[PDB]
């Protein structure tokens, strides 16, 4: 017999230079408020008239989710050459509610005849997810320059046939929850060096969504550099958007599905060189 | 000629500190008893008149299966300092039956004409599974809040609109076999520390199965801190939802179909600090 | 300029180590070479009811099964150590992939009647087993109700529990050709000695996909390092390889299997006697 | 003790290093950004016959190209050696894909007309290119009878050998607009000095897929460690990304391209003279 | 200061023991002679009247291509104990002309009706490649084996029912371009020891098709030994068939298409006993 080591589990606290920070953002579909009887969808989706005249309805345009994560306070103030950071170094995050979709009940249009289940939430499908150090900024393009966008979101100023392709001066910031339409905003790629975004997209009138879920994954958010975000003003920023397709209605309506996703990221303080003026 | 190692097989035990359980959870789609004509399907998916009036029939919805495995005592009583727990380590998980969809003689709806084979099972899948050292944690979130739940299942409590998105009130534990509805809970990713889960859901109309088998396949279950689910009161949860589609009548009536699940656990026992007070 | 060594390539293998190959044909209905439609079901007769659901004979794909007698290697089973094949390694392909590419084949029409003949597709089932031993079986099918034919080995005293996952279901893979795949799976509770791997696409009339290559290696050792033992020096290969269904002008359908090839690499071991 | 801390502050990368970014706006006809139709082709005309086959002006997507000009580098050229720019890797990303989530534009309905719209779908294709010259094309078409509007660049002496691969029909992508993806391809038996990436998907009304990221580099260092060198100094960045048809209620058809993001990295290299 | 290194770019030759081939094969779907209309397409597809009754019309059929590429000769002496022969180690190979499917005017099927775009090339599809020292060993195997194929390919030899499985006497060798049927053989896995080969099929009656190209990826080609392709007479053999799916006329009539592809290969010369 000898004295040796063996591992016994408990409850360990990390070191003080780690948080960890949990947040849900629920969807922004265009009924955005939980009193409202089709919270989590849009309204059915009016199409245009014509080329000239396309007026979406209000709360018809689905738009990003955004929550800005007030982090511990690091520093007294800004004054010395060098601050404390939060950097943000990981993050696992969910699709919530995807079960959900699981019905074949809900009232709608049907599979086959009137005998069968109804048809599910399907077509196009639209999911990114951000974690950034500030606003993810935006670059404005559309599918059509003449559509006429409601007063209560946020769409490119002055839009001109221009907007159809890359113009440079249609930007904007992610700095509105629910007010910034999918149809009309992406992650701007020439920007966002403080910030990581992840998104798929598939198309197409009727498409099957696919979706996973599991605790397990975790994604890493150094850059090539070995830099994760650095949360300026100790603010972290949490944006998605997750569009798992449209319902359709007995009279063929449409409206848009979204679901709530969660986040937990892991961040650690850093010592900056001091970047405020 | 020199004095040298061969190996040579032959019947190990394992080491007195490893354990492996094996198990399977029939499917729980509505008809959840053996004797049943319709066992291991739904009752035909009764749809909603309208969006008020949408009361899914006794045994039309599909539910999560669980099964607590007790495993072998490890302490005299809870008063040590420390104590012994079950570590999960490891799963091997199959579903099984999946060629008992290859069959195109069973009554229902024909391919082509009166003279092909039958439309087989296809639509919505959802495959999950979870092992933990307690329940899997649950969130609720529902496609509506104005379908009326039937008596034999947990549904949630005061729905409103707001359980169209993430309430962070609709909250359960799955601690009860073919009684939460696969469409009103998932896991819930706030909590489930003591939890692995993976899920996969693929929806659409009327959309092909897609099903791998092989007893070749191990999942670790450790965490991002090196830690598998520690089995609290020397019990094993395992939970999972295998909906392989649904099946269509000639009728045009549909029922879900499901399929078992087998699970093959490694455990190992640790010496952890006593959690109970 | 030295003395070194320069690699020369020739024809090699030790005494410890043989590779067998086989091919397995397809057992959809109609097995027998001599047959007009081998290597196809007969045409599918679906049920008149759940009540009355009674197959035709040879109207049910099964799987196929090859037990390869290996090199003897025991003349004395009585001392304290045997030897046996340990398979390490396979190298398997599905045959005949590019028959299907043929759009002259009679059968229903794509568009109309100017146009090719629709191809195989459909549900396709693709698994392979290398075992020591029979490959084990869980019986579980989709109707408890029906009726299979005597040419066929089904499950005993069928009963709705047989919908799902009954312990009492079981098997062995030890006829060729008379196992039904709609009826029987691999049992995940045993097949100990056995590896197996199956991919499952289901559909009415889904496109097939298959790829052929003769660079892939598969690994049968398992979690410990251990590959199949073949008792009695017997390797068994098990498999079944639904492409899909034929559809007659008719709308009349079969089933469409193809052959798989194996070759297997086996090592000796020494092994404590039993 | 004395030990090391890592403080984080803006770093200017050294000076043999440098970035570039650009994005290159599509394309499939309209190109011009004061045309309605900008970032679209024009409706789709469809030929009469094999041998009256005449696309419209703007009906043909073209590939993209922008010639980045770099730092100078070289006083005197008729040295014993010379600096290079060598791109190393690079950042690339496809640019207003949400514009595709979109029911309300009009056209025709998904079911009927009270329901949305059907969004881009069918045909897509998707390349970038990162080189030290020209892109290098060969020709190849569907059909050697098709006549090619004037304000393209088209296979030269056209005949039915250039269905298949002909090595006389040869181009360079020198100019942004003009060569159309239907007849142009990279040529796998040139490009030494360029890395191309490219995806096709075909089909008549298939949903289109896209992935965007921040997060994502590609090295383009070939099979002896080396990236494009930038002759004259030039780093010519290429792609196409068509996205699918958008379909009018009248039922004619348009292409829909998108924008491509390039931010690609350099290192000054030491080149033997040519 | 002190000596030290800096790696300079330059164009290097290889060594002398190492060697490159590029080569394309143009595809061969029935129209394999580019002068004719439809070159890189087969003939309109007839279908069989009955089981019984099913005979394709020449040039209807698409075939495998192969090349014998002749390498530099390193034996003027056959006898020693040893010869040298070229190891094919790695292969970069492409599918060329994809972008030609990229067009929606072709003359055709319409996808909705007369103002729309036409249908473009879709359906079932089928490619592979083969690197090797000697003709690819192939194995014949049909959907029908009362099929009657014409004379200017080479099929079955006394054809019967068994040939609709494996049968070990339908045998041979990729050893004519353009003649041997795709629907008729496919790689031999019980030989080919001396060739590596590669496919992929999608089957279906009107699946969109699927292709990827890059000049950035290379297929190594040492088997499970570490050893190449060793090329016999200093001939390498390439074979491929890439079926990029259907063309559809406006009658409904439907044609094949083909595309080239490819191939770039590195061998190295290596010292072999003498067979
Ligand atoms: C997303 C969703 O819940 N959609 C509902 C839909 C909406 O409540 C409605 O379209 C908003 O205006 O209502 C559906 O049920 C309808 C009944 O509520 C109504 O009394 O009568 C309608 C007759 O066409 C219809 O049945 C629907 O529009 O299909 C059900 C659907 O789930
Ligand atoms: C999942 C399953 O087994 N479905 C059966 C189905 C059910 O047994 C039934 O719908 C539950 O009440 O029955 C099917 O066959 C039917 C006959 O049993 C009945 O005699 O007549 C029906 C006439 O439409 C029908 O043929 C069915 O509904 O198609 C067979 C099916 O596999
Ligand atoms: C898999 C196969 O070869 N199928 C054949 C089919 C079979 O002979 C059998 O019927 C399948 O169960 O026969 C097909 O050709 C038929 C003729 O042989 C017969 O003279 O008349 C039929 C007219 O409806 C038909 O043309 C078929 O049923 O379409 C051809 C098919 O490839
Ligand atoms: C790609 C695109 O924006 N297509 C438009 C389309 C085009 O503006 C036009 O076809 C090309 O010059 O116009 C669509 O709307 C049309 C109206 O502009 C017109 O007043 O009436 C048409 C009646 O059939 C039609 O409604 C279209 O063609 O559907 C809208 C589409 O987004
Ligand atoms: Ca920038
Ligand atoms: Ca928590
Ligand atoms: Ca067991
Ligand atoms: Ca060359
Ligand atoms: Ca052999
Ligand atoms: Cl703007
Ligand atoms: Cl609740
Ligand atoms: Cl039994
Ligand atoms: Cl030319
Ligand atoms: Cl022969």
């Amino acid at each position: 017999s000898h004295m040796g080591g063996v591992e016994v589990l408990e409850v360990r606290t990390g070191p003080d230079a780690i948080t960890q920070i949990e947040a849900y953002l629920n969807p922004r579909m265009g009924n955005n408020i939980p009193s409202e009887d089709l919270y989590g969808y849009s309204n059915s989706i009016n199409t245009a008239f014509s080329k000239a005249s396309d007026t979406p309805n209000k709360d018809t345009l689905p738009c990003y989710s955004v929550a800005v994560i007030k982090l511990p306070l690091l520093n007294e103030d800004m004054t010395c050459d060098t601050i404390l950071m939060w950097e943000a170094v990981s993050v696992k995050t969910e699709v919530v509610g995807i079960s959900s979709l699981v019905n074949l009940h809900q009232g709608g249009k049907y599979i086959y005849g009137s005998s069968s289940g109804c048809v599910p939430v399907q077509g196009t499908t639209y999911h990114m997810f951000a974690v950034g150090g500030e606003p993810l900024e935006l670059q404005g393009l559309v599918a059509s320059s003449t559509a006429t966008y409601p007063d209560d979101v946020v769409a490119i100023k002055n839009m001109k046939p221009g907007n159809q392709g890359l113009d440079p001066k249609a930007k904007a910031l992610l700095d509105k929850d629910g007010k910034y339409p999918v149809e009309v905003w992406c992650p701007d790629p020439s920007k966002n060096e403080n910030t990581r975004y992840y998104g798929s997209f598939t198309g197409g009138a009727t498409t099957p969504p696919v979706m996973q879920f599991t605790n397990s994954v975790t994604t890493v958010l150094l850059d090539e550099n070995g830099v994760g975000p650095l949360c300026k003003g100790d603010k972290l920023f949490l944006s998605c958007a997750d569009i798992a397709g449209v319902h359709t209605n007995y009279s063929e309506t449409q409206v848009w599905r979204g679901l709530p996703r969660y986040f937990n990221v892991t961040l650690r303080k850093r010592i900056v060189k001091n970047p405020y003026p």
